[PDB]
């Protein structure tokens, strides 16, 4: 690796990525956050980590967390440092006041602080030092001037011992000063911001690396949530675009549209259906769903607009049995409203669900549901996200948008997705004497040849059924023809 | 223990879903938020649901207001604390000064009240321990660095004895610091966030737990509502997508109609009647309310255009009789205007006539009327609420609104709502031989087959007469077809 | 006690409707805004209400303003506090320092002035008391945390003594803290905010019940008013949906019209005139108004667009003399630019009138001259205003609205306010063989029945004269025909 500065892993999920390659070794790393961001959860999952994966002790310095509180609470990501602290690969270091006190400490302590930590990296021949929330320390009646020396004398000396540092402080505002006394952000070799934006109500986590002496990094800002396996990234600017492309086809669920696509859609695609409500976007979700099944294969439906009950009625009425796909074990349908979480969270969720159930046919219901609220780079940044891990994944996945507006619409997507997709099938009504009527049309395929003509289709008990086009009609696309 | 953190349940309605449990036990939660934002009832409504559904006798600190007047309010939510306070279930101990005040009590107190804390805690063997404005404590001339000792301590010596509190604390800014001075949100393991707030002279009152060290909870803001019952908070974003769906049909009270549905409206849908002023949809609305009573059933009228004695009117010259609907008790009119409260307040006092009603179809004419000033996605939250409680509840909804332009409407809803819903019946005016006629047209309905067609009608004092549609037209969705 | 809060009228309009009650008994309201927002205003209205209404003696507190001012000021509202003090009713308890003096006099009199308060109380038996800007007090050289013993050593007295209080405070941003030292908030038992933002060089007076310990309130701002009977305060959200309706009918002026509307408009109704500039709205008007008088019944015409000798001019020449109108007392004139006032002072206006002339009909000439400038939410909260007194007063109301664009106009109204208006009347230009020739439309009627056609019409020195349809045309509404 060409980088001057080496560096040790977290094993944390992403961040690794992010920091190109982990925690400079010998150094220190400020991360700072407002209150509840995961700071503590940071630093922990860093000392635990470095148990597992490498057989490195660690030194939890804590100055406000009691050792059994750090254990106790470590035990909601099923990690046991109890055991850890046995076996004498953990060792939590015991720095907060006690409910009885005095005042004045913090310099001394300082002094003595340093040769404790000495004492338990050379006892438990520790690689690792995370100190949680140093801030509290000098937290007693301190200027920025006192900081800055205690801060640098703290660092300096782990530096000297070799012992490679995480130092947790406090921030009060989501983004005006890195940490409280406006000093940390420059002591540190490397500085990690962990945000926990609210905006619209919602809570949106993000973690950025703001500097690494030595090495680049990724910047900015990267969304991150807290599972019961700890903190969890998604470097979704580090996705590279090698996602790997075949010419295998794979049916719809509906042999005239097959025909349309010239032989049917690629594997390795991502389809789009557009049309305003009514056109038949969730029923062709359906007839996509069940052809997975019928060819002895999973495949995953995130709905966001119906209920699973719903979902079941009116696929019975469309035929298609949802209750035997579900029971084959080939279908599993998800189900939950938009507003439920932010995007990042739905991101993980799919993801998951796509993990532990190795789907090769994935459906979304209606993006543009989940393009409610958020604003349009969120959304952006969603879809590129689902349909990226979609692309790598040799996944074949439909996605569904309903327009805004029902006929005259003039654009494909409100939202603009449109390049990010392979291959669009676009549905919208025809009024025709007096009448609604449908018309299905394969806008655009990437390897495909597909039919040009825009069908008209009626639905039945049956399904779509997919006749012929009005070739004498003008003005199709308008939704008012003109009889020629 | 060897096990995560147990929590304790509260029993205020939503919370214990927000918060994945209720409070995390042997713990202290900090509830802070601006003056009048409920701190307080919270943390007397967390000792009496302790007391009243547990047994679990409450110690109540109090030190500002007085024991008696403390007694007195809870009587707001009848909620007799005097008479617990005899049968010793709850005590209340008073800690609030003299009107004869006297200087430095930084530290006699803080040791003396938890003796005494602890002292009432064995008497009286209390489970629960919430105290009311910590805050005010050392507003005597603390700073931050003393503030955070004294908490670290408070805090501290409750865990020691064991008992799971509330702490209320005062803000200044809704979204300015957590609490007064900037380190209370640090030094507590659990944080509740209560807000007032403003935007556009109306108030909204959210909760966010921003962090329970330990473990798991929903994040974000919700919404709630101080009723006669206290605290009363909907997780809007709790609810699941899990609504029964079945084939069974309901008439509509136009015979027409519910042919052109393929045989009635289904019981479990919801239905949406849109188009400009005067086309019709009260009608629509009425029309359907009767057909409950007619079929002796129990259906609820949320006006929010028209008054009471109107709805009466326009409804007795369109033939149906509301007088009799209502003696009859099969039919409950309410009428209130948009403007008269908040969305969040409107969501619950719609549910609360459900309950006390059990109505069997519930119609909110003008959906439109409540989108008036209220933002849009303050709006969806709306209509995703009275929604999915009418979808679970087994509850047939109608939902009116009024597109702000009369023909040329090129969607269904302004707001975009038409993708949360099951059916769709759209009324639009048609320029024909200059004159102003109507249409009815069943767009979409989800489990049904629905006529295609765009059916002409009258209106007289019969009521609706569905006609037949304009085979010999163009451009009829424009408003001014073209004949031919 | 043990029964809810008790609350105590101020009499102060609407003030009692929006504290649900009044002030709680025995209780002490803080009542804090910026510089000249009423303060004053409201603790002296509220002890001579009571004086005047339950002959509650009362005893005024002033720390600034001297008596004799006191009172001179009061009679800018025909109060005669000077008899008061000497029928013994009303007792001002001057407090304010002198010329000269000397210092460190901190809680000295703040001990010595519960005393002297106590004394007036018992001496007068007073049952209120209002205390104008204690904050003044401790702007000798106090600190936040000095404020609040001092403060809640008062509030406690006044309680134990059990006088309903109501304390001044002053702040200094119209949405920043609540009270200057951001501690009498949560001292005192309720806090009512008087507020007078400004925006756009136009002020509004708002007040708000954030709090009230105990009992229920409307929550929000509500404008207020200063005139000469004090502070008056519109709960435009508290107006019920109870408005009577009668089948009853009237004239609208125009025999043609009446027929449309199926036998005429009805009594208890309201109508919405729309049209581009010179269709012809301002006629209507005249002749709505006329017809009022030709059946010896009072009606006012509100006037916003011309003058009150340009209305007679182009009235007459349109036939109906308006000149005969008024000495025959039956026509009242108005006049005024919406610019003169803002919305809040409008709507009272309106309503004052119509209580000093007993109208039977009412016309406000051109709505969207209301709307000018003011926001689209501060528009809608002042229609709804003026078309429920109207409606509950069982007042005909016609109202003028000029639509932003001639020809293709594709709603009725910008505002959008067609869904708050009974009857629309609706005006538009119609280009027929390089000509513009008008064309009046009743719109939609929620009673009768209504004429559908667009009938063209001209204006002659008669006045309006209803012709005939356009059947051989087509794209009327879209103003720019074709013939067949
Ligand atoms: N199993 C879990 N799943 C999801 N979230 C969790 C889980 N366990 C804890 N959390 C969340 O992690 C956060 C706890 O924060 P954490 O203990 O990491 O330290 P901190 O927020 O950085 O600092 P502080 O000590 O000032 O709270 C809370 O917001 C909490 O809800
Ligand atoms: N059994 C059936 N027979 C005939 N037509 C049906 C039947 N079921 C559904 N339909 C038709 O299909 C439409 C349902 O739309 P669909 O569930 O396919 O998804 P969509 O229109 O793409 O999206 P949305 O959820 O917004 O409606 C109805 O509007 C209706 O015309
Ligand atoms: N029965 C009731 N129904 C509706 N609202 C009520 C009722 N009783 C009280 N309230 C409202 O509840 C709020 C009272 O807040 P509460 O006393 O619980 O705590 P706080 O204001 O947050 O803190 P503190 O009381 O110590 O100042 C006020 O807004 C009040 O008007
Ligand atoms: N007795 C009647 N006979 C014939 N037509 C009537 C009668 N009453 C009302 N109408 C017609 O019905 C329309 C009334 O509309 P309705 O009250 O049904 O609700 P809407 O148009 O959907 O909404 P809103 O009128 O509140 O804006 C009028 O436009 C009118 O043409
Ligand atoms: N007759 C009147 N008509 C219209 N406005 C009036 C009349 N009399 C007084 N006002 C207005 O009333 C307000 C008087 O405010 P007031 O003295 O009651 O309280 P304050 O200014 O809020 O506080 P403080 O008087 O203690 O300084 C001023 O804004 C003044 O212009
Ligand atoms: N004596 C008259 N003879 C013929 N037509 C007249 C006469 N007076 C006015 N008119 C016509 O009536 C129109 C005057 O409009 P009017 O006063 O009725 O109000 P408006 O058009 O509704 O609103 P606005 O004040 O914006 O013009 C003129 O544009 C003109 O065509
Ligand atoms: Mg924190
Ligand atoms: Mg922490
Ligand atoms: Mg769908
Ligand atoms: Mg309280
Ligand atoms: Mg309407
Ligand atoms: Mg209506
Ligand atoms: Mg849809
Ligand atoms: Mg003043
Ligand atoms: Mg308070
Ligand atoms: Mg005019």
């Amino acid at each position: 690796e060409h980088q001057a500065i080496a560096k040790m892993r977290t094993m944390i999920e992403g961040f690794d990525d992010i920091s190109h390659g982990g925690l400079p070794i010998g150094r220190s790393t400020l991360v700072s956050g407002t209150s509840g961001t995961g700071k503590t959860l940071f630093s922990i999952q860093f000392l635990y980590n470095g148990i597992i994966e490498f057989d490195e002790p660690g030194v939890f310095v804590t100055f406000e967390e009691t050792p059994q509180d750090i254990i106790k609470n470590a035990r909601s990501f099923g990690w046991d440092l109890a055991k850890l602290v046995d076996e004498g690969k953990l060792f939590i270091l015991d720095a907060s006041p006690d409910p009885e006190g005095q005042e004045v400490v913090g310099g001394f302590d300082l002094s003595a602080l340093i040769e404790r930590i000495n004492y338990a990296i050379q006892k438990y021949r520790a690689r690792r030092v995370s100190i949680d929330s140093v801030t509290s320390v000098f937290q007693q009646y301190d200027a920025s001037s006192v900081v800055r020396r205690e801060l640098f004398r703290l660092v300096a000396r782990l530096k000297q011992i070799g012992a490679t540092t995480v130092m947790t402080t406090e921030r009060i505002e989501e983004y005006g000063p890195i940490a409280r006394y406006g000093v940390e952000e420059f002591v540190s070799d490397n500085v990690v911001i962990l945000r926990n934006v609210l905006e619209g109500e919602r809570r949106r986590r993000t973690l950025e690396i703001l500097k690494l002496r030595g090495t680049s990094h990724m910047k900015g800002e990267y969304p991150f949530t807290i599972t019961d396996h700890g903190i969890n990234i998604f470097p979704l600017g580090a996705m590279r675009l090698t996602q790997r492309s075949s010419n295998v086809r794979v049916s719809s669920g509906v042999v005239r549209l097959d025909e349309m696509c010239g032989g049917g859609f690629f594997k390795d695609s991502i389809i789009l259906a557009t049309g305003a409500t009514g056109t038949g976007k969730t029923l062709l979700v359906s007839r996509f769903v069940e052809n997975a099944c019928a060819n002895k294969e999973r495949a995953i439906l995130f709905a966001y607009e119906e209920s699973r009950a719903q979902l079941l009625r009116n696929a019975y009425s469309w035929g298609m049995d949802f209750e035997e796909m579900e029971r084959q074990n080939l279908l599993k349908i998800v189900c939950a409203y938009p507003e439920s979480a932010g995007l990042e969270d739905h991101l993980q969720i799919i993801k998951s669900e796509i993990n532990d159930f190795k789907p090769a046919r994935i459906a979304i219901d209606s993006l543009s549901a989940l393009a409610r609220g958020v604003s349009n780079n969120a959304f952006r940044q969603f879809v590129i996200g689902v349909t990226g891990y979609a692309k790598q994944e040799e996944i074949t996945g439909l996605f569904t948008n309903t327009s805004d507006q029902f006929m005259g619409a003039h654009s494909i997507t409100d939202s603009h997705i449109s390049a990010i997709t392979d291959t669009i099938i676009l549905l919208q009504y025809v009024e025709i004497r007096g009448e609604m009527s449908r018309a299905i049309n394969v806008f655009k395929m990437r390897g495909s040849w597909h039919d040009k003509a825009i069908r008209e289709f009626m639905i039945s008990d049956k399904g779509p059924d997919i006749k012929d086009s009005f070739r004498n009609f003008e003005r199709i696309i308008s939704g008012s023809p003109t009889r020629i």
